[PDB]
RNA sequence: GGACUGUCCACAAGACAGUCC
């Protein structure tokens, strides 16, 4: 399966500054494994709230997404989508051209 | 890069202004 991609690498949306990688690995957790667990901000704490988490597998993922997709556990609903790249490159998948020993990003 | 403070906006991978090291 290949139809959203497959890093195994989650959304939650919610943490509204209040809850937190508790909640993280509970919530996402509920059906799978998590090999890593992340929640975003600014400056390093210019301070908000977002949450990505990764899955030993995709399935996993798909589990716990299944699983959780509206359920609420912080005085507030979660929301849970499969995670996309923070920028553009080509639409809905990353989709990487060929490469093997092109010239190195250094110089003269 | 780290710590702070003021702001938008706070649920896609955030950032602005001012400060100190």
């Amino acid at each position: 399966m290949v139809e959203a991609d497959h890093p195994g690498k989650l959304f939650i949306g919610g943490l509204n500054r209040e809850t937190n990688e508790k909640m993280l690995k509970a919530v996402f957790g509920k059906h799978g494994p998590i090999s890593e667990v992340l929640l975003i901000k600014d400056r390093t704490s210019k301070s908000r709230g977002f949450a990505f988490i990764t899955f030993e597998n995709p399935a996993d993922a798909k589990n716990a997404a299944k699983d959780m997709n509206g359920k609420s556990l912080h005085g507030k609903a979660i929301k849970v989508e499969q995670a996309k790249k923070p920028s553009f490159q080509s639409g809905g998948r990353r989709r990487p051209p060929a490469s093997s020993r092109n010239r190195s990003p250094s110089g003269s």
